């Protein structure tokens, strides 16, 4: 449990070696750690914890990357986040394989009754968890590298959810999504407790139950300025200790992660990013101004992202995001009665992105709070397409935003802005 301003890559050091001391057999260890997605320190925490394995006799050193739905990494983005080598032979990098059953392990079900009060009844339905099978093979210890910070689907990130949705899989990360979006943002983002944050750890209990290694939570919390401001360290243990280390996290982030502003915005463009490589993330831009009160009714939120081209980078996700197009909660509903069986991450997704609106089921026509554009290298006809705006990325500059109810935010889609 360490802290800074900044927190130093010497007291993380004093900290890592003090845990590793406490272990007591080290031949085989796996680190799961957060994606290309996340700009953390990671790099500092995992090079320095396999340096000290390293010392007490290390024989492998195993690494699985919490994908969630994104893209597999190449080795090369591992060796950046980790800031370990691929030629380091005991090093042995994984991706997570979300949609591959075969690389899953069945350890329990949700129960109905629970399912149901999480969705409102929508479910109904045992919920199966799995996870990747590497959790359970014979590990002597895991080490779970998280970071915390307001989140549209979780309240927070970090603590547990680098398990769900991080090594899991379909039905239970559906289940927490739709469950988080009949809540909604505006009531959800920033807080610590919700209804995807009950599933996460309602299921994880039952993941941790058949873990035979020592796990540990490493839950970093930082600042994002020009670089990344590490600024504390949470170490634990065991399901319980995930459960306090995401406590302690989420009430240093709610001190550093919320920007205040006096007046509802007319104009925001969230400046994105490379590390977001499609609108499946970069419509953290969108999640992170929806407070009631952050824009003005018609206000345009603008996702400057020049470099994107997709929505999703799992073509069948991709597919389904283009067939429903982005819309209201209404909406949406009742295109899943029309398609019960359309997928309730993408239908979740949509609706964040979206935001607030209205629907009238006489006329099927929607209203909305505020406008969404997308300022990328995807054409504006297939903007409209799914029912988004578009700007030309290219005549996009700061200097025509600085009037009093415009806002240009670097980096955009990481804080979360709220009226004072």
């Amino acid at each position: 449990y360490l802290e800074g301003d900044p927190l130093t890559e010497e007291k993380i050091k004093e900290g890592l070696s003090k845990l590793v001391e406490d272990l007591g057999k080290v031949k085989k260890v796996l680190v799961v750690h957060t994606d290309y997605t996340r700009v953390d320190f990671t790099h500092l925490v995992a090079k320095n914890l396999y340096r000290f394995l390293l010392e007490r006799g290390l024989k492998e050193f195993h690494t699985l990357n919490a994908s969630g739905t994104h893209r597999t990494m190449k080795i090369e983005e591992f060796e950046k986040k980790l800031g370990i080598s691929r030629n380091e032979r005991r090093v042995f990098f994984h991706n997570h394989e979300f949609f591959n059953p075969e690389a899953l392990a069945f350890v329990g079900t949700l129960p109905a009754g629970f399912v149901s009060e999480m969705t409102e009844g929508d479910l109904e339905e045992e919920i199966p968890i799995k996870v990747n099978r590497l959790l359970f093979e014979d590990f002597d210890a895991i080490f779970f590298i998280n970071g915390t910070v307001p989140h549209e689907s979780t309240g927070f990130s970090g603590g547990l959810k680098i398990v769900i949705p991080g090594i899991a899989s379909t039905e239970v990360v559906d289940t927490f999504h739709w469950a988080a979006v009949l809540m909604g943002i505006p009531k959800l983002i920033g807080t610590v407790d919700n209804p995807a944050r009950k599933i996460i750890n309602r299921a994880s209990e039952m993941i941790f139950e058949k873990i035979k290694a020592r796990s540990f939570t490493l839950n970093m919390v930082y600042e994002e300025e020009e670089e990344v401001i590490p600024r504390a360290l949470y170490i634990d243990e065991g399901y319980e200790g995930f459960l306090r280390a995401y406590e302690k996290a989420c009430e240093l982030s709610s001190q550093l992660h919320v920007k205040y502003i006096d007046r509802p915005l007319r104009r925001a463009v969230q400046v994105i990013g490379e590390e977001y490589d499609e609108v499946w993330t970069a419509g953290k831009g969108s999640y992170k101004l929806q407070r009631p009160g952050v824009m003005a009714k018609g206000g345009q939120i603008i996702i400057y992202a020049p470099h994107i081209k997709r929505f999703h980078s799992n073509p069948q996700m991709d597919k389904w995001i283009r067939e429903i197009g982005y819309h209201c909660k209404d909406y949406v509903k009742w295109y899943l009665k029309k398609h019960p069986d359309f997928n309730k991450n993408v239908a979740a997704h949509v609706i964040n992105v979206r935001g607030a609106g209205t629907f009238d089921p006489e006329t099927g026509k929607e209203e909305f709070e505020f406008d969404v554009i997308l300022a990328t290298s995807i054409p504006e006809d297939e903007c409209r397409a799914v029912n988004l705006g578009y700007m030309d990325p290219s005549k996009i500059k700061k200097e025509d935003f600085m009037d009093e109810d415009s806002l240009w935010i670097v980096p955009g889609g990481k804080y979360l802005y709220d009226l004072k």
